[PDB]
């Protein structure tokens, strides 16, 4: 038709002169133009590459040099080249064999990287080939055992992976870490997922904490407040900053209580460890410790300020300044004004961080607004009084902090969900804890004294009294708006005791009838803060007969995040096999003879007071004197 033939003849006599002429050997001429298409360039050129048979590691060393030759005033090739290197490198067969092609490209990053690229666009593609590597040269150690018997006599076996130079990632680290202002919303993402790597040593988490990187991710978020992607970028830092917070006790505790709930929940140590893989993860020795300590023997029997709080927290009160409430130029969605959806993610990582670690919560109480430091900080009031106070689709956008600010009162109050165990009604709070309570406790009971005395400060604030007389009622009760997700009820029960022996022993219902008798009734809303008043006492009356005998937007817990990052890197689920040999050299290597040999030897041995006080009581009947529906009324007889 259209060639001297069409017999396979030809079509193979005109791939061959494709091949030693024309793209094969021009991508690099062509490629730069096309930035978008670099993935479907890889598939393309993997294929012509697999009818010839040629090695695909030689071409891409290829393309490592041609990186090396390019300088770095072309930016959008040498991005272009990085990111068709680093889709080469992801394939697993080319990375079985490109080992010495790894450590030439970390030699030229150390070599040309510097913290003055962060904008430019190749950097980011550097740092995704970069964490190609790191991910897998993050892997637990593949050991192998000789001393000990095997039930199969072989094992799960997997191709040795590239171990980076440790002086070669410390460097890379420093050069990372030194990044100035970022304007780049990619590499921001980017810096973010390495040091969600690189934060999982305690001192690494350290030294990000202290370098204020976090602080221009911030600022990165902030500003593209109204990208797409934006949730990414979201996701990762909040991964980030709950690493940088966490410390190795709370790590091992954690580890700990979740190899004790799958125990208690004799099973096969691959289901244990493809369960719990982002528990291996977090930090895979702490867990093979624990394994060894707990379990004996495929089956197993079942034998300091830091300063993130304050830019977080400095930054939710700048936010709320500006107008948080007005809807944009052109059904109901309060992320759609750019501030009110970043003080979303604000308010969504302090309850987390909140709940979450009780250095959070030290570093909330001790929040100043000037920032003095000192060498033991003192409380104050900075933080609660902020959130007590200051915080048809504004209505909406209002309710919804409201709860996000009810929620990090709540969890700021509950206890942190550290070594969870069986629920102990231990009845003894940490000092620590009750402290924080009595703190707010009186903080509020400040606030409600204040507002209701002069009329006009009631009419001015009558709202605020009736949101706090709702938050006193929730803490009672310790839940609130996806709050209760990150708590333990192992120990939420101490928390819905201790709490409210507090809210007595300060004399807070009785602060909560003085409020409540200090309004004319004459008001229209009198009704609704009589109600809520009413409510928060009914609460508290009916949390200490539950303890009669002493008396007479998704959030998630620190394991689901941890599970999270998991899935952003090793998104199998199967690298956990990894890890078995070295409990097998702990555990089955010398327990499996010294166990048994038990087990024979044993088998051989075979062969109340006053809640309210009196003016209180007239305050509460003042209540008969407001015409309700009867709806209203069962919170009364009760």
């Amino acid at each position: 038709q259209y060639y001297k033939g069409c017999s396979s003849k030809e079509l193979d006599e005109l791939r061959d002169t494709f091949f030693n002429d024309g793209l094969p050997s021009r991508i690099f001429t062509v490629l730069p133009f096309y930035p978008k298409l670099v993935n479907a360039f890889a598939k393309t050129l993997l294929q012509i590459f697999t009818k010839y048979d040629e090695p695909t590691e030689v071409f891409a060393g290829r393309i490592l040099d041609r990186i090396l030759e390019t300088d770095l005033d072309d930016p959008a090739t040498l991005s272009s080249l990085i990111h068709l290197f680093g889709i080469f490198l992801n394939e697993k067969y080319i990375y079985q064999k490109a080992s010495h092609l790894m450590q030439r490209f970390i030699e030229y990053l150390e070599k040309s990287l510097k913290p003055e690229h962060v904008n430019t666009p190749w950097f980011s593609k550097a740092l995704y080939v970069y964490e190609i590597i790191l991910a897998k040269s993050e892997l637990p150690h593949l050991e192998e055992l000789s001393k000990d018997v095997l039930l199969r006599y072989p094992l799960l076996s997997m191709a040795k992976v590239f171990r980076i130079p440790d002086p070669m990632k410390q460097k890379l680290f420093d050069i990372l870490i030194r990044v100035s202002d970022i304007s780049n919303f990619y590499s921001a993402l980017a810096t973010s997922r390495i040091l969600i790597f690189y934060s999982r040593d305690e001192l690494y988490a350290n030294n990000i904490a202290r370098s204020g990187i976090l602080s221009r991710l911030l600022k990165v978020i902030g500003s593209f407040q109204k990208l797409d992607k934006i949730n990414f970028l979201e996701s990762s830092f909040l991964l980030l900053t709950r690493r940088c917070f966490e410390t190795t006790e709370n790590v091992d505790a954690l580890i700990r209580a979740e190899i004790n709930r799958s125990f208690t929940a004799v099973r096969e140590l691959t289901t244990i460890l493809e369960e719990k893989a982002h528990v291996v993860m977090r930090s895979p020795s702490q867990f093979i410790d624990v394994l060894c300590e707990t379990a004996r023997f495929y089956s197993l029997k079942r034998f300091e300020r830091t300063g993130i709080m304050h830019l977080l927290l400095s930054q939710l009160m700048a936010a709320s300044e500006k107008d948080w409430l007005s809807e944009p130029a052109n059904q109901l969605d309060p992320s759609r004004n750019p501030v009110c959806a970043y003080m979303i993610f604000l308010l969504k990582l302090l309850v987390e961080l909140v709940s979450s670690y009780n250095q959070c919560k030290f570093e909330f109480l001790t929040f100043s607004r000037r920032n003095t430091y000192a060498e033991r900080p003192r409380p104050r009031t900075t933080a609660i009084n902020f959130f007590l106070y200051r915080l048809k689709h504004e209505a909406k956008r209002r309710e919804v902090i409201g709860m996000l600010a009810r929620s990090v009162i709540i969890g700021f109050l509950a206890t942190v969900q550290d070594d969870r165990t069986t629920k102990t009604d231990v009845k003894l709070a940490d000092p620590h804890m009750n402290f924080i309570r009595k703190f707010a406790i009186e903080a509020i009971i400040k606030a409600i004294r204040n507002a209701t005395s002069s009329s006009k400060l009631l009419e001015s604030n009558h709202l605020k009294l009736d949101m706090w007389f709702r938050i006193i009622t929730s803490m009672v009760y310790v839940q609130a708006p996806y709050l209760r997700q990150l708590l333990d009820s192992n120990k939420v029960e101490a928390d819905q005791y201790q709490l409210c022996k507090l809210v007595i022993d300060l004399g807070l219902p009785s602060v909560i009838t003085e409020a409540m008798a200090s309004i004319d009734l004459n008001y229209p809303f009198s009704k609704k803060i009589f109600n809520v008043a009413v409510e928060a006492l009914n609460t508290i009356s009916s949390t200490r007969n539950n303890f009669s005998e002493h008396f007479k937007i998704i959030l998630k817990s620190t394991v689901s995040r941890w599970k999270d990052i998991f899935d952003m890197f090793y998104d199998s689920k199967t690298y956990a096999n990894c890890i078995i040999p070295t409990v097998i050299n702990r555990l089955y290597k010398v327990s499996l003879a010294l166990q048994k040999d038990l087990e024979n030897k044993r088998e051989q041995e075979k062969l109340f007071a006053p809640l309210i006080d009196r003016a209180g009581i007239a305050s509460l009947m003042k209540s008969v004197f407001i015409s309700k529906p009867y709806i209203q009324r069962e919170i009364y007889h009760e």
